[PDB]
């Protein structure tokens, strides 16, 4: 109990339905970070080590790609790893990634050595992934309705 | 906004040359010419950024050194000149009418084979040669914080050097530590090539523990390999270098095993509150886009360093040099066993017709002559003039197609041995 | 008596109303000249004069190209066995051994040669207790004329010594400079004529260019030698290209290179000297074994001169036999290994490579393919270890950017420095040393 509200750095909000699914889930944000109410920063390419120290910390990451995937893919894993808890810490943390099934096979071996994890899969299909607990807008409502539980 | 006007207007003694661009025309310029003394519009600073190193297939400069850009360029034939200019760079600045000048001179020399002046508005520097590396090494990107010192380790503390290498090779790396006298107490590799590993087996006496390919160490290895002192890295450089028109970017091709250099080195750089040293090494070729030079010193968050093998060995290597080594920005010194001229790596009664040969690719003018006949260079006189010892390469029956393309893709010895130096603060010695 | 068939005289020998050194042990025919170097019988005209050519006859994968008795490539039957490669045909293994066996053996897998099962009277086959030191007489010794023993040189006296001039006719790869170099004995002078362009390379970049060249030999007049001499040695070896019997199309001598043998015959015969003389003076000569005997007749008869027998498996690790003629002092004393020879196939090898075999021989797969196994795949041998096996120092024919073919091809065809350091150890008693 008595949790404090939430802080997402999204990323490649587009028409920005993740915040407005968020809203709609009945929780609150405390401060958003997009990148194509929300706070723009840059460009992708213009975010610092100092600058995630400074508005740290952050409590949720979002992917997306409905052309050259690693441009995209490395910059959010970069930042992944800058947003990430560092050793002796226990606040909780989430992380996802979207992308079409239409991909290459070795890409996706790569993306899933990367990230450390196994993949999900979830029929329309698009390539999942994130460490969440649970198990197209409905798929969007579907898939982040269990994240009010430890907030 | 043509140069035509431009010329007129610095040549009425009212104006200079470096509020415009010299290679392109138009005004509001960023930087100047490292060659002569102008500027440049910031558009057209990038493409001589990346072409100034080019070379071409027959021995000479690749594209123009004023434009950096022709559909036909005069090509000077002096000793070991290579500088080929552009057609119409030169009326627009020197003066009308030398098209028909150089066509009948044989031979022709150009601006920076004779004693020069202003001749038309072509002011060459004074000192053109020591500003010219501060153009490629000092630019201003974000500026970086300066590399952490760590603390100088003494003796009887130092532990023999737990070397990891990607791509290892020849094991150069591993060549070059045994020169300077530090005790390799473990050497990983990481060579998928069948014969890079039967050279750095039979000639090291097995004290290489060649293991497997990059793409399956997983993170439980580093734990149950580690800890490491040290992590050589360096990238297949075929992915984008401006020699392959198939132009495969660093985030798509094989280029994106950098990343596998990043990831890698995040596991074995210590946790959080230790205090032991760890360094770090990356190198890739100069000849790379505009969008990598950044990309690549963002993520590793340094500066490249600039070294060039011209001022120590008898051939043309320059390539960027990441890493935050112990006093890695210092002046390229020469050595005094340095084999600074060819005719010091020849074999018996052979003459050379040039002083520092050109570059040379997967196809190897004739540089040698013996007893007044016309040869070319043997495959035991490369391995002197890259620094490798004699009858290093005579290994597993190959003849010159692998001695040739195996050995063009090595570190030079004296160059590596200049970024090591100060590694004996460190680790044990001897 | 003479054209009958073998039952006879098997049957004879078998009722013991004969002896084995009556007939033909490998046809059954009368008038023993000679005695099988093998066993205990006898050979005829016809049968001795194909044994001294189709004996040291291997095939390309390493083996014998025809069987050890009756030398006809009718049916082979080969012994499993490694270290050894002799082989017995169909007839020579039923009738003189039993009939019903060769089914026998051929099922018997795997199949031992009988020379390598112990010795018994498996038949009428009785091996001899000393068949190697006759086997060795056999090729030096009872054919041809009784030449008369050369004269020995007076013993020089030890300050009057001068270096030795050297004219080495075919060349090579200065085997013979090395040689000399090697040893310790001054060279003043060193011709040689080679028309083989990377050969030059070799002997100039790794000597100094201390040997004066010549063009082809063709091309050599008397004046020539007049200007050069005088000649303290002449040395010569003809290619073994057409001479052997291996080319279906064989010419021998009188044709083709076998016609140098005349130019190297007019050569020594210029460069010798007249009448009423003291200057010491020495020659020498070979070519392979497996020829025919009438030309070696012709050879011997042209030099006056007996021909030894070296076999390079004594002191190297490789099979190669050459015949060597010469006037040289002491030509025929027991050979003895050194005490720095590489003898076996271990001491010629890279770091973590393993020697199956022990003495390497002279389609290359899955026979040839296994001499050197490293790590469960079984290789080939590299250049490095040729050099090793035939006795030049190591990382010697690495010039003029050449790889594996040619190398191996330079290596295959010259001499053993052991076996010429035995020849020319006597050398050093006429002429000054280091
Ligand atoms: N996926 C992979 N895993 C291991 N090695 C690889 C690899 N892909 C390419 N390589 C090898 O890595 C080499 C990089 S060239 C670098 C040579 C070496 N680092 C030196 O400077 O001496 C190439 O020759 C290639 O054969
Ligand atoms: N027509 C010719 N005239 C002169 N030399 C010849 C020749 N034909 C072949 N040769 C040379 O004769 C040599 C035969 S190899 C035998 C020479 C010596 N046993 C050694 O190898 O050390 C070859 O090297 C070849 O270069
Ligand atoms: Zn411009
Ligand atoms: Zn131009
Ligand atoms: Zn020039
Ligand atoms: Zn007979
Ligand atoms: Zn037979
Ligand atoms: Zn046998």
């Amino acid at each position: 109990a008595r949790r404090r509200p939430i802080r997402v750095l999204s990323l490649f909000d587009g028409i920005a339905t993740g915040y407005l699914v968020l809203k709609e889930l009945g929780i609150k944000v405390g401060k958003y970070v997009a990148s194509e109410n929300i706070k723009y920063v840059n460009d992708v390419r213009n975010i610092t080590k100092k600058n995630i120290e400074e508005w740290g910390p952050f409590d949720l990451v979002i992917g997306g790609s409905p052309e050259g995937t690693g441009r995209l893919f490395f910059e959010f894993y970069h930042l992944l790893n800058y947003s990430r808890p560092k050793e002796g810490d226990d606040r909780p943390f989430f992380w996802m990634f979207e992308n079409v099934v239409a991909m290459k096979v070795g890409d996706k071996r790569d993306i899933s050595r990367f990230l450390e994890c196994n993949p999900v899969m979830i029929d329309a299909a698009r390539y999942f992934w994130g460490n969440l607990p649970g198990m197209s807008v409905p798929v969007i409502r579907h898939l982040f309705a269990p994240l009010k539980d430890y907030f």
